[PDB]
Parts: C-alpha cells; structure tokens; sequence
C-alpha cells in the first residue's frame, strides 16, 4: 500500500496478547475485542496518529504454539477483532519487527496481532498456558464484530476502516513511510 506497508486481507499472523488498550494508536478505543497490529500493517509510526488499519476487523485462528511444539491442542476460538492500536517495531522486535527489507519476524510470520486482554478477546483466544500462537486471519465485514467505539481522544482519531472495503482499499489512509 501506499508508504510501502505490507497491508494484505488475508495471511498467516503469530499472537499475543497485552494488557491496557483504553488509549491505543488509533485514537478511539472500542468496547468489543480489539487488537493492535504490528507496524508494518499498521500503516503509521508511533506519534503519527491513525494508519489504514484502524477500525478494520479481522477473524483471528490459533493452530500451534511456537514455545510449547509438541502441543498438538486444543486451540482456543476464532474471534473477530477490531484493529485500534499499533505494535510498533521499537520494542517489539521478536513478534512486530516487520520490516520491508525483512517482511517476517522472528517466527517466520509476516503479521502480527495483538490481542486486548481487557475486554475479553484474548479469554477466548489463548488456552490457558498458550500466550503465543501463529495461525492465520482474514479481514471480514464489521458486521461480524460485536460492539461499539469510544469517543475520539485527540484530533485526527479514526477508526474509519470499521465501514471500508476489505484491502485493498483505503480508510483512515496511511502516515508516512514502512520501516525499512
């Protein structure tokens, strides 16, 4: 996509999950299961506000765990997420360091999600003792997410991805350029 980020409607991802999503990257937190995105998809950089991915919703499928490879399961349930926030390649470079001279991270995934723990997604995600998983996802109408946004927290908030076209298309639109 414009920027050169690495935005794809379908794919294979690895997941986490994290704690404290009420003031995430896109600028409006929602209510229903949300995640963040690794940057590269994200489409924007930390401090540069809102990427393409904001408000679109994913289906999220677990099927190994990378740390545990003799579990053969069960996984947890697919869910349908709302992207509202970005993993960013600083600090996170074993499961979000996508780059687009390096498009994988370090378990050979070109995507990444985030799962919130807040508000319940991960719950129904990770099996207890399964913290990380690969698997895939595929973008899907926001008719399949449960829930509602939260007011905007700064100018320039935006979840507008949630009434989108899957990609490719454009929404909130792209910041900046891809980390190289």
């Amino acid at each position: 996509a414009t920027g050169g980020y690495v935005q794809q409607a379908t794919g294979q991802a690895s997941f986490t999950m994290y704690s404290g999503c009420g003031s995430p990257a896109c600028g409006k937190a929602a209510s229903g299961f949300t995640a963040a995105i690794n940057q590269l998809a994200f489409g924007s950089a930390p401090g540069l506000g809102a990427g393409d991915a904001c408000g679109r919703c994913f289906a999220l499928t677990g099927n190994h765990d990378p740390y545990s490879p003799n579990y053969t399961g069960p996984f947890g349930q697919t869910i349908v997420v709302k992207v509202t926030d970005l993993c960013p390649v600083q600090g996170n470079q074993e499961f979000c360091g996508q780059t687009t001279s390096n498009p994988t991270n370090q378990h050979g995934m070109p995507f990444h999600f985030d799962i919130c723990e807040d508000t319940g997604g991960s719950a129904k995600f990770f099996p207890s003792g399964h913290g990380a998983l690969t698997g895939t996802f595929t973008e899907v109408s926001c008719s399949q997410w449960s829930g509602s946004d939260g007011g905007q927290l700064w100018n320039g908030a935006c979840l507008s991805g949630e009434t989108a076209p899957n990609w490719p298309s454009t929404a909130c639109g792209n910041k900046g350029t891809a980390p190289s």
